[PDB]
């Protein structure tokens, strides 16, 4: 079956990771499929590709900071594919540092990038799922939306914010067939983290396997990286019209860590 | 497709309401169902309907808070299907009275049958599944396991203490293939709550629509009562193999409740 | 200054640890202070020297299981005292073992003492501080009310519902000039937990400092042990008439735990 | 008795309302206060009638947006007191609008002052304190920092944001002798409030009774705005020598808002 047969999905942050398996599985449930993303290069090259396997695939880079590129990236969804029925605001990045050491600029532009970035996302398709009374709004958080982590000041203060947007999005849109949700992993297996993994490696001379076993999976109950599999079919759920009655949600999906 | 193919399914309440849709939609996703509840004849009804319709479904009848004909229930399914692979906890009732006329039986048989209950089941399932290194166990909670209710002491105590159950039962099963998690519905379209509809009509002389939509729906954004169906859908997401990254979680379904 | 001048203070488990430093700071800020434990003669023993520091102190022993007991001990303070203004429910004990070996029995009572025993306690004392429209309840809850630790089914059980029962006892009194709170310690400097120390210790063949800085601060970012002291200065706040407009609150002091 | 005496108290936002109330009760506890706000002539006139009540005080005045201005306010603190053992950013102000018609600019500005501001000030404050390992930050949050609420799209998204950051912090410093706590109050009897009350009244031509007791207190189970005095209070307990097990809380005086 399709569980999202002829939806338009308009996914940011697209060309890799997360948002790049959530835009090729949204495509196998039958979705017409946006990538967005800074590198425009890697989009056409994505939505191309998609376009081979037989799938509706758009290419609309934007930098989500930039709300002129973003509203525009919009508007070519509606010409090209009539509507957008399902925004996943997931463009992201990470800065580790202790808050002494942690530049201003850089904890305003993960703020930026990351909360202010989804409320222009959220501004723009209102409009477009109010009219059609449907639609689905997933904002990628984490579990560093509900908990704390020392040296993630901006980081933890961003996923905290869009779980504050989240709600708020969600009153407003109660009674119009729409619903808005944040989708909070764990440590998921991404070039992001494997980056991280190698970081950690070098820095403390040990191996990517004690890296990862001993110091990120320390405080994951099931002691492993949740697969972009995991996460995007979580996406498919809340994306899909069986999930009508989930909104205002922080949605966890974290093998346990934020249990204990 | 079937994404529960052959897995086994035990159901505690599965007589009535949810659960009995529950075991529908589980039958009809491939699932090996076990009716379980107080009335032994809804039972054996339901049990030879899902046969009847080509499913695989045992009547194995059961009081919650009677440990040995819980465990023998349990036996039963084992030399039945050979396994438990899916426990859910959903036997309940409710008793509203401010705490001052809240006799203290009832207080402690909601307790009881909703805490003990669940505790009962998982203690008794938690060998099978960490044996064959997989399980999904779902504790039907609710909102008012997450918030306050005026006249809920039993009820909300109970849902509270049951969240706790699931993170404590989620840690100790992690390194398993086991998931535990609390699925909290709002207001659902049940048996259970057209009575309390029809209570609240008698007793502020007001129509059924009144007493739904001034009362009960006052605090639900969405202004609209949930369909078994709905809760179904998110107990397969929550069952299904593809769900094994959540665990220790209260997973919230009720229509932005708790949101605000 | 005397923050609780003339008012009636009640503490459940008051013969030991947190219970035992609350009546004695009670009593420095004026309260009447009433002495209630299993131990009826450490009860005699313990109000016996107030009085002899020139304090006013009550024994009235109960079991908190015992409804009966409770109401009397409840009586005998209105007898002595006039009224009740100040009710702490801290009567509490442990019992650790995986799930799978968990004696329904133990489970049974853990929930019994500390959530039954809090709505006995509560119940008994609503009328009287509902009549004054004035008083202040304490429920001694834990982190362990608002997170999961392996190991703990019964005690995190029964401190997620005395959580829910503060909600549910807050919006029934909310307008009486009553607060209902629960007051959520980390680890305690008490007798109770210098056992569970030595028990590590012991056990793992290591000096109770490590069993102390290794096992049970691993997860405490302060990395200490909170004195009785500090417990019995929250409970002074939430028990004062400054905070009248605290209710229906998990009030947390854990040196960070549940921050991570 | 003064439990703050000779403590080094620096307040954004205190020439009104909750800050102008923290200053002036700080000053009675024994607090050096430093009065620091946008309007620098208030700042001056505030400061010199604590002067003239026997108070220390020190007029700081800045923009907390100024990262420049922050900094030298937090030198001449240095300067003129020797240190600042507490911090309280308290600076702020609200827009309320539905997502639509809510400039992105105004998004943008809210989370500046009321997040990036109090990052600002602890980016400062933390090398001052952990040299003399001692510190108290509190974070004015809000109960729209836990929940969501249509029209606060900015102001919830800061508010959240600041209980990250809070979170983030307390882990950074909880080893240094430092506390870092979110106070998050309900509706309080405040300029800002009566404006909003006023605002209320006329566009829906009610009384200010009707505005306050229909509209403000509808989900407020005490149905009553707390008084500055009562936030105070809870910020002397939190800004105390007491309150050093304290960190890394949300904590919630709400007259039950968030209880249900
Ligand atoms: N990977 C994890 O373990 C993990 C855990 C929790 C949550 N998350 C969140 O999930 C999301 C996906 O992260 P990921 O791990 O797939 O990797 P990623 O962050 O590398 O991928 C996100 C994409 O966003 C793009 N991007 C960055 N800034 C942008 C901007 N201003 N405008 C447009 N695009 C921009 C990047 O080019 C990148 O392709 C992020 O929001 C992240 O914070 C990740
Ligand atoms: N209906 C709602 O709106 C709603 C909302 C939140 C959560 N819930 C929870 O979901 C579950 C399902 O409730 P429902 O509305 O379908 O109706 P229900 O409570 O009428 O059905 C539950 C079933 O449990 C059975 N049962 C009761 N005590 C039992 C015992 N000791 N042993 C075995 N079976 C027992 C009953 O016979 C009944 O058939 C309950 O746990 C309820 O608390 C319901
Ligand atoms: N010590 C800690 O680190 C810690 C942490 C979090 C919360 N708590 C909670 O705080 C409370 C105080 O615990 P504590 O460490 O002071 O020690 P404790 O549990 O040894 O003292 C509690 C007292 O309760 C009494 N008691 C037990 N069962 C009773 C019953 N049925 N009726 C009456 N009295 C009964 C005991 O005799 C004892 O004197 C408990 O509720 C505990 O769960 C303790
Ligand atoms: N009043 C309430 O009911 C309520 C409820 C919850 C939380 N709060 C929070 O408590 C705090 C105090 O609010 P309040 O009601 O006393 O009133 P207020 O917001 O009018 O007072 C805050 C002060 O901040 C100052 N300010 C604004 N922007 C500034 C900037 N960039 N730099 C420096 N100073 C600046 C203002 O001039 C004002 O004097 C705020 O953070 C508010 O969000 C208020």
């Amino acid at each position: 079956t399709k569980l999202l047969d002829g939806k338009v999905a308009f996914i940011t942050g697209s060309a890799s990771g997360i948002g790049l398996e959530i835009a090729k599985k949204f495509a196998q449930e039958g979705a017409k499929v946006v990538i967005s993303d800074m590198n425009a290069e890697k989009c056409q090259e994505t939505a191309n590709s998609l376009k081979e396997q037989g799938f509706d695939a758009l290419s609309a880079p934007c930098d989500v900071t930039d709300e002129d590129a973003y509203k525009q990236a919009i508007e070519l969804t509606q010409k090209t594919f009539g509507t957008v029925d399902i925004l996943i605001n997931n463009a992201g990045f990470q800065h580790v540092a202790p808050i002494e050491e942690f530049p201003t600029a850089v904890f305003q532009k993960l703020v930026q990038v990351m909360l202010t970035g989804a409320f222009i996302g959220i501004k723009h398709v209102l409009p477009i799922m109010k009219a059609q009374k449907y639609g689905r709004i997933i904002n990628m958080a984490s579990i560093n939306g509900l908990i704390g982590f020392a040296g993630k000041a901006g980081y933890n203060s961003a996923k905290h914010g869009v779980i504050g947007l989240t709600k708020v999005a969600a009153l407003e849109c109660a009674r119009d067939g729409i619903t808005v949700n944040a989708l909070c992993p764990g440590y998921v297996d991404t070039p992001l983290v494997r980056g991280q993994i190698a970081d950690l490696a070098k820095t403390r001379n040990v191996s990517l396997d004690s890296a990862l076993e001993d110091v990120i999976l320390a405080m994951v109950p099931q002691k492993r990286l949740l697969s972009v599999e995991e996460i995007a079919d979580y996406a498919i759920f809340l994306a899909s019209s069986k999930a009508g009655g989930v909104t205002g949600q922080a949605v966890v999906m974290d093998g346990g860590y934020t249990a204990q």
